[PDB]
């Protein structure tokens, strides 16, 4: 019961989730090897998820995870790439397809910059790049982003050197302590603890 509507570049929602995309994009460390060589996206739309389903079972989670976090939901809007984002915004997110190999366990991972999480888009690593051309900086192809509502509540907080969430805790914070510009990650144990509110579909940019 999921439909897509398609946002007008004119919208102030599409400036906005825009200006997120674009204003959270730093260098990695891989020197581009997963994600590609970018500084800036081209974006080619932004469509708001609508599904009364998932949002209903989103904000039941959220009323009780606030009422064990002295009212505090600690609601965020955080990137997640996938290649399996079409599965994502029709079913939900699903915790037994968490990312296992996780560096903050088993669960579902969010990120602050875009290019984090554009750097899962077509798997782990990147994987082999895109479909079409086996190239992880291609220019050409459609990446797709969902930008998600998500419930952290009392979240235990892991510094980095970059399953069940801990006992008294509703997610955790993987927050890098060495790249001083690189922004946190986030994980969640349950689906329900986030909803998929918008897809976007763009291109990286090669720098002139
Ligand atoms: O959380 C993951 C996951 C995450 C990752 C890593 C990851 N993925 N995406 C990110 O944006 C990100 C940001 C920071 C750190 C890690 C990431 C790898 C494999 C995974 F299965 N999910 C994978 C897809 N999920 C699904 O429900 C779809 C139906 C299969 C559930 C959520
Ligand atoms: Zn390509």
């Amino acid at each position: 019961g999921t439909i897509l509507i398609d946002l007008s570049p004119d919208d102030k929602e599409f400036q906005s989730v825009e200006e997120e995309m674009q204003s959270t994009v730093r260098e990695h460390r891989d020197g581009g090897h997963a994600g590609g060589i970018f500084n800036r996206y081209n974006i080619l739309k932004i469509q708001k998820v609508c599904n009364k389903k998932l949002w209903e079972r989103y904000t039941h989670r959220r009323k009780e995870v606030s009422e064990e976090n002295h009212n505090h939901a600690n609601e965020r809007m955080l990137f997640h790439g996938s290649p399996f984002v079409n599965a994502i915004i029709h079913k939900g997110f699903d915790e037994r397809h968490a990312y296992i190999g996780g560096m903050f366990g088993a669960g579902i991972y969010f990120a602050e910059n875009s290019s984090k999480s554009n750097q899962y888009v077509y798997g782990i690593g990147g994987g082999t790049g895109c479909p079409v051309h086996k190239d992880r900086s291609c220019y050409i192809c459609h990446r797709q982003l969902l930008f998600c509502r998500v419930t952290l509540g009392k979240s235990f907080l892991q510094f980095s050197a970059m399953a069940h969430s801990p006992p008294g805790h509703h997610s955790v914070t993987g927050r890098p302590s060495v790249n001083g510009l690189a922004l946190a990650e986030y994980v969640i144990y349950r689906g329900e603890q986030a909803y998929p509110e918008y897809l976007i579909t763009y291109q990286i940019m090669r720098p002139e």
